[PDB]
């Protein structure tokens, strides 16, 4: 039912993102690495490829604790910094995220996730609605986790709920382990998409304006 | 099932308030405006005639996200300030809550709320308990939004936790509009409410003392 | 050649929009007021109608000094406050100017306006790559001005980025007249559109990742 | 089904713990007392008797509002200080809780409860991740409450995280009555257990290591 | 007398550790490695590889200066940053520790040690009573040191006391070189270890309680 | 017309400079590479190979909204820090830009580029005028972006400045990630020679003093 491919193609990134947001299998009828964080357990398949390794992790965290089904290839440079090829495997997968829900009505629209992670604590609330806003506000001090570039953290969240027409406000609440301040945060939103994208029931677009 | 009408009539305000906290249809059998914000979508109907406009979006967002059906028939004094008629107008609207729900027992008794409304974050907790108590921290720094005199605001909140017996703590997070500031500080009460009165089941009522 | 024509019909406003970007005349030919800040001086013709007065002459000192031909036809609820008729009659005139040019190529793509008025000055740079960005900091020390509620000033310039698609950094340097302060930013902003979108010449599309 | 008993014997403190978590009744075969906060009320059975009372207000907070069968014996030394007869009650108290949910899997995995009583207010998170964790920061400005000594109210929620091996951050956000401050982060430890111990579905264990 | 080997398998990394309290040799009869910091002189074998170089350098002052044989094989994923693959390493060089001695009974139970590094001084106390505890303050004004990410120094030390359920407080005193701060903190702990696990003498439980 | 070549051959690096100001195509006769951020669309050709790929795509935006064609070709020690091939790599960058144009005289002799990047904010000024001085305060709180060490990207421009013989302010006046916070300088760099270097006309060298 609620399924998406994104085949976004630029000069700097070749990305091909297809999500399942309800779970079940998944997979690629036509991929673009050569010769044809995978947990892949008979109830969801999520196989993140990207080019930075921490990253994968995060995808990975956040589609295992939102049901999601989730295939996420890119082929990025690296030569350069990780900027270009984690804002731009952020900006598609807000659009796989986006055309895998297209009427959004029937559903909670608020979702807030707390998630914590030993020590670490961050919640996360998510908004549904059809103007894109990010406040994102993990501190973090350190420069690179293992390689991403760890401002590129708050960036992809950014670019996130930018292309997926959300407004979200993830928030670090305390925590001096940056491993663990960012994974709480991405698991923090998998409790919050969860919870906004659920089966409210009575088939009714759950808004003021009546546009959403 | 839970539905309530209360006429509050004072030499101030003449006030004409019917709920459904189920959502279905509702109407008026005798109104008090002369001969004979509204959403009526077929499942819920939410119509709020208060003499401030500002006033009815608050209302209106707080049923619309609650899945309440509405409506609000306010005449009060427009002549002398706004205070009479949004204090009046939320004293009669904690009341006819209170009276749609009678028996505290088979609910969850605790609902949080977070809503996010395009930089600002608003959580807000409501407890169900027979003492009325409110804490609401909406930090405004603007003195009127279109016609409600933004210190009624919290001012109505007060009065609504008071009339209703419940306990409410309404805090905004963050934010630096004031209409998004106080329309989020609405649709997170409407969470909390929708959280707290909710089939528990197991039909008992929670509480250590054992009156609700 | 630079024209398009933008009709948003939502339940709080109905919006309709005609834009040229190159000047010259412009008309509609089914109107949404009832039987059937104007200049029409045989060059451009700028006719604003929504229901602020004060947001009228913004977006038409914004359309005088940029070349702009632009009819604004607004008709919202203003018995509530003007954040709803602000913000939709912002997204709706951000939409039209990112119709009015298709293809950005052959453009400078960046423009830089400082603008003075009266002991004011503002400048505003804009950058047309198609991730929309708004960081508007008119500091204001004013609730209202005539009937623009003075937060809203961001928050048009928020939302026209933001439905626009393009970097949009506006920031008032100094100023102790807030109208002097609000109308010397939009028109930095004139400068700076103008700026960006020019006959660069050669016909190539000005960016790294060559997609704009 | 999520019943165990736990009978903790060392040479300060004799501990028998019988919990259910699906509540239902319960009973003890073969009691600590001699001769063979107590609610109930024919859904579940609460019924706790350590020697502070004021603890066994706590735990009986935490049970009524968790949906729990609870039965608490604790003969411990008293002459002495209610350290050893706090911690010890707390350490078996997580592995009651712990040997009645084995196997982690089709659980949300992440309650978060606010709870408010009158003026106080409190979150709390859990994790139920094999790690065990706690962060508790009530703040209490008080040295005893009527038997406990109010230090060891965050002691019991250490030793209560440390041996159910969860990862807990329970923080009063606000109140000045610490009989209010400390209840309501056991009614908000009640409502996040009963959230993350809940029936996800789909029968997986949510982690991306796989082992919880 | 005092050996263990500890095979834990989770799909992160894969360990296996085979620790001899006492010293002497050590060999594993099956490793992990394809085709079967090394000191081994006649008196202790110390041998660990995992895939952290300074981690490595850290396990082998450790057990240098303890009189262990130890034995680290850690097949952990390093293209992720390097937590999961310390932490997990710490984890179960905790658990092994821990089944190497049983009976915590005619020991010394406290051991404190000093142990300076060229301007660097760190100690460390350890209490060998079954709640796990772990207070380290180390200092470190680096983000890496050579593999290691230097926040994870303080968190392997966290998990090890963690899953060897000991207490645990290591602090640095002093020093401005974080190769000297943090391997001072590692062979102060091994001064420590040494001195708790130690023959007393006269066979008895070193408690109150008389568990341990 | 505007083209020039530079090979600076030292110890440390090989550099091997051409650029033609007024765009167009470009060769290299015979190059530095064994065996024979590349833009190559029919108006400029610009590929830049360097040992830093974050210095590649700064060099890159610098000649992609200039107007450049530009080939640039250093083979630098790397076993060593990047300062040696930056630096070098900048000088000869500077004396290609000023060998291709060598009578200053009808020109603008100012630039000012404004240019941002999606929150960073940074302004150019250039001077074309035969005093080299550079004031480059790019607030960059990064140790390293990709490979750039972050403090050579105002050390770049420093040397730039020096051996093109032009005076140039670049201040990033706003920004908190430094991918975008340098390149948004590069980019408003590109601005300011592409407004010096331009067709005053009328034929008269720019000063007071008679001679540029
Ligand atoms: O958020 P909505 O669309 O449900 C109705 C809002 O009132 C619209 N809005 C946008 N800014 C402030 N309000
Ligand atoms: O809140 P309840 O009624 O469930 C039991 C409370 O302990 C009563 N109370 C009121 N103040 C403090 N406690
Ligand atoms: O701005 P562009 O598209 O010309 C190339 C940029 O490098 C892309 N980008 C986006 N964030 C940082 N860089
Ligand atoms: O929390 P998990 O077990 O789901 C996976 C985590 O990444 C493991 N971890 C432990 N510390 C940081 N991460
Ligand atoms: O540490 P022990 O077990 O020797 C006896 C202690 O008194 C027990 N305890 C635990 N917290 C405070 N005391
Ligand atoms: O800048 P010029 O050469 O046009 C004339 C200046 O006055 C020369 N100068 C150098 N320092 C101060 N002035
Ligand atoms: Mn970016
Ligand atoms: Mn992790
Ligand atoms: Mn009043
Ligand atoms: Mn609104
Ligand atoms: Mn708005
Ligand atoms: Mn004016
Ligand atoms: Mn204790
Ligand atoms: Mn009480
Ligand atoms: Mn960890
Ligand atoms: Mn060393
Ligand atoms: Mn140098
Ligand atoms: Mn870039």
């Amino acid at each position: 039912e609620q399924k998406a491919l994104v085949k976004r193609i630029t000069n700097e990134t070749k990305i091909q993102i297809a999500i399942s947001l309800k779970g079940g299998p998944l997979a690629i009828e036509h991929s673009i690495f050569p010769e044809k964080a995978e947990q892949a357990t008979q109830s969801q398949v999520i196989n993140v490829h990207t080019g930075i390794g921490f990253l994968d992790h995060m995808i990975h965290a956040l589609a295992k604790h939102s049901g999601w089904s989730l295939i996420v290839e890119c082929i990025g440079d690296l030569h350069i910094d990780d900027h270009h090829t984690t804002e731009d495997c952020g900006i598609a997968l807000g659009q796989a995220f986006k055309e895998a829900l297209g009427a959004v009505r029937g559903v909670k629209r608020f979702g807030s996730g707390f998630a914590p992670l030993d020590e670490a604590l961050s919640r996360a609330v998510v908004d549904l609605s059809n103007r894109p806003y990010a406040v994102v506000e993990l501190g973090l001090q350190r420069e690179k986790v293992g390689d991403l570039s760890c401002e590129m953290i708050p960036h992809f969240l950014e670019s996130f709920a930018e292309a997926s027409r959300i407004t979200l406000h993830v928030d670090c609440l305390r925590g001096k382990n940056d491993h663990h301040r960012s994974e709480s945060a991405f698991k923090a939103l998998a409790v919050a998409i969860r919870e906004a994208t659920s089966p409210n029931g009575t088939n009714d677009v759950p808004s003021t304006k009546g546009v959403l």
